[PDB]
């Protein structure tokens, strides 16, 4: 179930951050994940390899120049063959969450278009882009970090890359006592069922306290309902 | 108003993605932004430079080993001096948005702790971390991409790095006609006020259609109320 991701970027060397390091670097070396980049600058024809252009209507910014970007996209589409979804990363896109990650991970091929400057021509979005996605409600200097974020997130779903809507439970490792703070005795008990229930209760409690809206989106099991009620009762002393 | 950011990461070379390229790369070269990394592996003492450890209570994963990570954090804190806020990036943190970015950008010094494996010891969060932040409701293989995302976002607020709660308007550049699609005539009119109002109306319309909840958080001006009503009337034909 390997995955191919084509990238359109003025700064393809940025993607070394995910292709050369850690779990995603291993995925690439083991051919579980392939990331292939095209740079609009390589598709320019003028002496100074111009990749930006002035916005109609004026304004302080520049846009990506249409012809080099369009040609790079077309080249990526030809390399991908049939079935590749083309994604543009921008704050105007659908907000990414883990459900959206699972949806995107169903694709065997993606092409990610990374904007720079003030963005890209709206008509390219209409004619070349299948979906717009955002990694969050904030503005960055380029689409490369959003693209890498998406790649990393979906790569976790590729079989072989790694070894319920709630926040994670607390985790502990050595030493047993750290600046006077002890490990919860249950985690030392060797009682697997008690440990499982403790972790679940902690996850429910943390989700309730920090992100209560996330709970509203869940259909809690009988056990989860019980443990959440216990946690809420204890919180209220 | 330059900014110093200390980073704790097992993969410091990942940060070349922001320190060597584009607007953030320029910020670094021009001394507007300094990014300084410490690697827990450099703080190990065993032959194999062990940086992970087993979780109490069992489970399939590993945590970052406490001693090398703690020592790296302390070294970063000493380098930062007084006033540095220590941030841990994780899905359990406060969700980043542009308002949160503006808040974080008020700090002259930040230290960003990048988790790997299944995370870090809860007691380190208690004893070493000032704030936990998330870049979005999804899970990544490491905190480095979230840290770089945060750095890029806050760097845009540093004076010299660059040259209202609504989504951006559409942008257009050459050519005048692209695959049969024309540039809106108003943007060619040279009428600056008409162009301003068009862009604002488009932003209001796009926010309403794609992200209506964002509108609920705004106190629209009289002009914005009018243009939004116009856009909604036109949408309803
Ligand atoms: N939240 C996001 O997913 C996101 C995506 C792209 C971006 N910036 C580059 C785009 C902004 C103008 C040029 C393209 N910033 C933020
Ligand atoms: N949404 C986020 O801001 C985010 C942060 C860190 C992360 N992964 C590394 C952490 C997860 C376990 C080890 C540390 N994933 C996602």
């Amino acid at each position: 179930s390997h995955m191919w991701i084509g990238v359109i970027s003025l700064f393809p060397e940025m993607f070394k951050a995910i292709t050369e390091f850690g779990v995603t670097g291993r995925a690439v070396k083991h051919n579980l994940l392939k990331v292939e980049c095209w740079n609009p600058r390589d598709f320019t024809f003028d002496k100074h390899k111009t990749v930006d252009d002035r916005p109609y209507g004026g304004g302080p910014g520049m846009l990506m120049m249409v012809q080099p970007l369009r040609d790079a996209i077309h080249t990526a589409k030809a390399a991908a063959g049939e079935g590749a979804k083309v994604i543009y990363l921008s704050p105007q896109g659908r907000k990414l969450d883990q459900g959206g990650v699972t949806e995107l991970a169903q694709n065997q091929k993606l092409i990610l278009v990374c904007g720079r400057y003030e963005g890209i021509d709206e008509r390219l979005i209409q004619t070349e882009i299948d979906e717009e996605w955002s990694i969050g409600d904030y503005v960055l200097t380029g689409g490369e970090l959003p693209a890498m974020t998406l790649i990393d997130a979906v790569a976790r779903f590729i079989p072989g890359v790694l070894g319920d809507g709630l926040l994670d439970c607390p985790h502990y490792t050595r030493p047993e006592v750290l600046e006077g703070l002890t490990v919860p005795p249950v985690l030392m008990s060797g009682h697997h069922e008690e440990i499982r229930k403790w972790r679940l209760k902690q996850s429910l409690q943390r989700t309730w306290l920090r992100r209560p809206e996330l709970l509203e989106g869940l259909a809690l099991t009988d056990e989860q309902r019980k443990l959440l009620k216990e946690a809420q009762a204890e919180h209220n002393s």
